[PDB]
């Protein structure tokens, strides 16, 4: 079992990833509890950079499934996939 | 062996935290030499993310042991237990 | 295959690291194409952190090969190898 962690803001803001048993899962907190977040993809592996502008988060998560790694991303209004490719 | 890293200030600090043999260890660059840091916690597996409230660093580090994730956190005086969990 | 990933500045840049057989590479986004970075390191495993002074962006990247993490740095003039040193 494999995770990745991020954090924004002044809270702050928590995101862990993990990924277990081919399934990438993301868990949340942003002041109070933790809470199981919305993202879901394949992947044995994951890392993930954030960044603000203004008070808005964007999120890139690197799934890794065996040899090939696909890039998802948070701009405000759900998980889309990203132009990244790998070699 | 598996590693974590993060950064802060303008110095910069840097922490590099190393999973083997089921132990996390944490390595420290404060501006001069690296030192061995006072982290040590159970796990295969390790990330950390951090954030600055003015001077003072917050760290979290998510240390994965088996199927179990466990959140360590430094906020100026010790590392403790945090109220993450995972699935 | 397991991954790396940071990111700075508005645009943003980011900098995936990949360690696939032996092998650390680096891919790269400034605002429009993914394209292959200058970055080539052994390891089986990698993380990475970065800071900016200004505009002028700083990379650590830990390369781990069997037993031994190197860091490499990026100061706005190629890859050197950095003082860190492991247990
Ligand atoms: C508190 C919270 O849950 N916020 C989530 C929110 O997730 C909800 C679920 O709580 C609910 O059960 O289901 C609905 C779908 O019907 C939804 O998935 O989703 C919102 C809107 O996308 C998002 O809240 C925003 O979070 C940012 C954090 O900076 C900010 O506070 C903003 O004002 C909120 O509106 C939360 O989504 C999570 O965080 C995202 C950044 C991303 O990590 C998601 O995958 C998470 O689910
Ligand atoms: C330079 C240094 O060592 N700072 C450490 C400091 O660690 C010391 C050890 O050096 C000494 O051998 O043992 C004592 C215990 O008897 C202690 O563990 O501990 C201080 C106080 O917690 C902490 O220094 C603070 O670091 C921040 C960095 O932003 C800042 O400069 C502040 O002014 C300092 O007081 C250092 O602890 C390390 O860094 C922490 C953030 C965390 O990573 C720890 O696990 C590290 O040991
Ligand atoms: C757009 C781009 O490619 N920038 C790279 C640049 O890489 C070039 C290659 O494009 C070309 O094919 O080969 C030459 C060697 O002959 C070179 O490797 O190298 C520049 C200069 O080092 C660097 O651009 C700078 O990037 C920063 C990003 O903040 C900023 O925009 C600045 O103004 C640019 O001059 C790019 O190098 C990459 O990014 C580095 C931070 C590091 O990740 C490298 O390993 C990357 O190759
Ligand atoms: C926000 C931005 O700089 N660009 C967006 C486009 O690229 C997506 O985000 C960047 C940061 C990088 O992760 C890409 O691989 C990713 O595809 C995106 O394609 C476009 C879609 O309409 O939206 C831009 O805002
Ligand atoms: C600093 C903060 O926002 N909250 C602290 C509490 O939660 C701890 O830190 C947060 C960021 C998150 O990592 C939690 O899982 C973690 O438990 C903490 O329980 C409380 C203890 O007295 O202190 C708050 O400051
Ligand atoms: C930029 C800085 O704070 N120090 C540089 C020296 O150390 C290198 O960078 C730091 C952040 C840390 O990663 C070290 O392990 C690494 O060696 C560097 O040795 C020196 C070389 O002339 O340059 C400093 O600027």
């Amino acid at each position: 079992m494999q995770t990745a962690a991020i954090s924004w803001g002044t809270t702050p803001s928590i995101r862990v990833y993990t990924a277990n048993g081919n399934k990438i899962t993301e868990r949340c907190y942003d002041g109070s509890n933790w809470y199981t977040g919305a993202f879901n993809q394949a992947g044995d592996n994951v890392s993930a950079t954030c960044w603000l502008s203004g008070s808005a988060v964007h999120i890139r998560v690197y799934a890794t499934s065996g040899g090939s790694t696909t890039e998802w991303c948070w701009d405000g209004d759900g998980w889309t996939r990203g132009a990244y490719t790998g070699l």
